């Protein structure tokens, strides 16, 4: 299977690790395409989104061992709908941002043992795995990182390249 659309969505992109509280809450963005984070990184991500032609959250779960996918910001953040996120102890809803829409291009797990070779040198050039939440991922490893993921048959990456 040709990986040309996938590397197209990831030419100009800037990739950001998510390492999300909840895999609860991880099932409920891929299964409504939204997400929220909290204001000090919502503004980091909200000028992201127009610095570059793609903003790709790759996501992995505390304690997990694993990433459990990755999406594209469809949208700066918004305030809407309210999302019933399980709320972990001592957050409140009213700690979060507004909400992003999110087209996932990924929503297969994959495991750190596979991205043990990559190292992200906006991170002191530590396994690409190492980092805490929000950290930015540099070009060419966040690429290479997308790439590891399996094919992912629920997606279709057409409404991404249109609104592309
Ligand atoms: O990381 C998650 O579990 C998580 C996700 Cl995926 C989406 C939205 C919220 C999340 O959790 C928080 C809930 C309240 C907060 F104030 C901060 C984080």
């Amino acid at each position: 299977g040709s990986t040309s659309k996938l590397k197209y969505v990831l030419q100009d992109a800037r990739f950001f690790l998510i390492k999300s509280n909840n895999h609860e809450n991880v099932s409920l963005a891929k299964a409504k395409g939204v997400w929220s984070t909290l204001p000090v990184n919502e503004k980091k991500l909200n000028l992201a989104f127009r610095s570059a032609r793609s903003v790709i959250l790759i996501f992995s779960v505390r304690e997990s061992g694993k990433f459990q996918g990755f999406a594209r910001l469809s949208s700066e953040s918004h305030h809407g709908s309210p999302i019933h996120w399980v709320l972990p102890a001592g957050m409140s809803a009213k700690m979060l941002g507004g909400v992003f829409k999110i087209d996932w291009i990924c929503r297969r797990e994959l495991p750190f043992t596979k991205s043990a070779h990559l190292t992200n040198p906006w991170n002191e050039h530590k396994p690409v795995k190492i980092g805490r939440d929000g950290q930015e991922i540099e070009l060419e490893c966040g690429t290479q990182l997308c790439l590891l993921f399996p094919p992912d048959e629920s997606i279709d990456l057409y409404q991404v390249i249109h609104k592309m």
